[PDB]
């Protein structure tokens, strides 16, 4: 980890210096929450590059931007653009933003993400509340707390059995009925895999047998350092596809079908998140 | 990854400069395909050292050599000597050769390897067609596509559900009957483990329960970058041993028994591969 | 690995130079064997810092010390203070001490450790003999033999199916009856996880389903290089806690409950280890 506490403080302070927005809720926007920044009243945009010590993607395609504003009368900081293991970032860079959020005094993290369905009852376009995760990289050493622990963030050995807030999740089932959606809001376990290649069938069978309902390539490191900092955490996945679980199928997973499911669910997801701000305790 | 596209191009071009052999098929020779170079008509040998940007083993024992020639009227490039995680090589070095093969315009990769039997119906000397793999290192971040993606090789998020060509595998069952072998050609799932230590019993039970038929320490990274480049992929394992699956046995696995099974199956394996060239589409 | 054989030799020799103690048995003291050094007759203490090439913890809290002496008429070298992946140490540093022990001509390693119960028949304060391990990090590349092999320590591909000595374990069940403990000495499989965060429920269910009886964050790398060097290996775990395996519980694991179970079992553990020296073959 090439970041000191002084580095985190510098970034927090610089942002406090450069905006009057004091946010309570951080949202990391995954697949098809691109345009959720269009619903922030009183939006102030930073490009990651301007923000100090802030990782910037080398890849030309994505210019990640941090946006401060109000959503449904909640002070929010949104991340449009995320860092993934598969891109080559170490986890002390992937999760750098969360430690800054805390130093802004944000108390709640919303995390969204795409995922393949491993639970057969799941369908494309479905939304799965993250109740638990399986951190497969963490088992092997790839945990974002690996290294010296700073008491000023949290304990050396934080628990995670409770990472995903029970209350937020109930209050999210309620909001669904109010949305009057045709399809029931799902609840399940998200397994993180590093990727970037899609799963084999033997691999998909391993993940289903380990007890995973969805597989994606993000979120878990962010949840772990959020819980390490004492943040309340709520997250869901967009079920972008059904993980091919048999050799008889003649169908390959693909990024296009993930972009598609993401453009298709944008409106629904943007709505659900903004109504949800109301159920976020102040 | 300390290799640019210009580096790969340089190696490809240098080889094109230094041989008139334009190969269609690359074969990576695992356990007991040492002498398969003796069956190349019109053989031109390179030591890895001569070949630019080509990883060279530090270990005194193995002087890896790349050999261009014809096998059963197929233009082949053979790798005699392979790079393994356990040796300390990063995967961008293990799989460096495959990216060069593609730049030579090779369209088909044959991958052979030793493996311990986890499926009880398997016996030493058996041959298992790789139908699927379980990439246990890949889950944790150790995937050879981790880092920036180059469009000139393939897509950022390639699928693998179809990695092992269906046609090649049928056409391989047919060739077996023509060989008139006493023992039926096997088909199964290969789990890669980094090693170099052999599995415990609890470990062997984990791998059987995950759905693996054989365990070895290679191949999978090569298959992933081959499929990333659009290469057709066919592979099998020599079942060198039966993974000790109970505490009551007084038998340890050992490298000697792997070298043995390899010397013992050489002839059979050398035959099977050369007949197989005929079934390789031009 | 930034250690040569000359480095290991230098450390061994320096210790031989600086003590008349020629030890047969190395003990790595885990949770609640702090005070086991108080039972060494004729104790000679080294701070790790004094000992050359010896890793030293950056963290202010723990000043690791190596102590030579006699326990129950056995020449022992004890490690008070251990190195863990979660602290950031690479495994060539975690296991550095074991290679030195061998060069002192120690023939037997005792390894102790805390662990969460995954087997429901287990209770806090219980003692589980390690019969086998599941090395989850090793699968992904994080094995301490990864790199060039030195013949002077052992074989490139050591077996582990037999890592935990059968005889020592019988002779340990016998000593239990002589101790006349109210609770039966347990026997099981220890899964290593890198941590430092505690397991989720989905995670705890994965580890139980893989066949693990206890989960801890140490030992396995030490056992692997000990067995690579030809050392006889015996180990047990203190069951510090029962891994939360359901969402209905309102209980988080915590370090305090691990320190507690450790202070509470110290006397019992200190006794068991010193009686055990008698059953150690000379
Ligand atoms: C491979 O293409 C991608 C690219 C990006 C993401 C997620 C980015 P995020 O929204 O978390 O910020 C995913 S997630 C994903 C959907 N379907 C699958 C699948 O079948 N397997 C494993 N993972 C996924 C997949
Ligand atoms: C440990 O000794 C070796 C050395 C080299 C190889 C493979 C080299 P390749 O032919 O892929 O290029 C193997 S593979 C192997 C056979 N039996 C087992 C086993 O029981 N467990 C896990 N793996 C193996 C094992
Ligand atoms: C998280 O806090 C710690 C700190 C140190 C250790 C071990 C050090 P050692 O004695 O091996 O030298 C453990 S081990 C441990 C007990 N309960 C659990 C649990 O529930 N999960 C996973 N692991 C543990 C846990
Ligand atoms: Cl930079
Ligand atoms: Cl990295
Ligand atoms: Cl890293
Ligand atoms: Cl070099
Ligand atoms: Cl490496
Ligand atoms: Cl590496
Ligand atoms: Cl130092
Ligand atoms: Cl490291
Ligand atoms: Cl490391």
């Amino acid at each position: 980890n090439g970041y000191t506490y002084e580095d985190y403080k510098n970034t927090a302070e610089w942002l406090l210096s450069h905006t009057k927005h004091r946010p309570q809720v951080a949202i990391i926007c995954g697949s098809g929450l691109g345009g959720l920044t269009d619903k922030l009243t009183q939006a102030q945009i930073f490009d990651y590059g301007e923000i100090p010590n802030f990782p910037r993607s080398t890849v030309p395609g994505h210019a990640g931007r941090l946006v401060f504003g109000f959503l449904n009368g909640r002070a929010c900081v949104m991340m449009q653009g995320r860092f993934h293991m598969y891109e080559g970032y170490p986890l002390w860079k992937v999760t750098f933003p969360v430690r800054v959020f805390h130093l802004l005094g944000v108390d709640t993290l919303v995390v969204t993400n795409a995922a393949g369905g491993l639970n057969p009852k799941f369908e494309v376009g479905d939304i799965m509340l993250i109740r638990d995760h399986i951190n497969l990289p963490g088992f092997s050493g790839q945990n974002p707390l690996r290294g010296p622990n700073d008491e000023r963030f949290g304990d050396r050995f934080p628990a995670m059995s409770d990472a995903y807030d029970r209350t937020m999740r109930q209050r999210a089932l309620s909001t669904w009925k109010q949305m009057g959606e045709q399809r029931e809001l799902q609840e399940g376990t998200y397994v993180m895999v590093a990727g970037p290649s899609f799963e084999t069938v033997a691999e998909c069978r391993v993940l289903q047998k380990l007890g995973a309902d969805a597989v994606g390539m993000s979120t878990v490191p962010e949840v772990i350092v959020a819980r390490h900092c004492g943040l309340r955490v709520f997250g869901f996945s967009l079920i972008t596809n059904k993980v091919i679980m048999d050799y008889e199928s003649l169908e390959k997973a693909n990024h296009e079908e993930v972009l598609a499911a993401g453009k298709q669910a944008a409106q629904k997801l943007e709505q659900f998140v903004s109504i949800l701000m109301a159920s976020i305790p102040l």
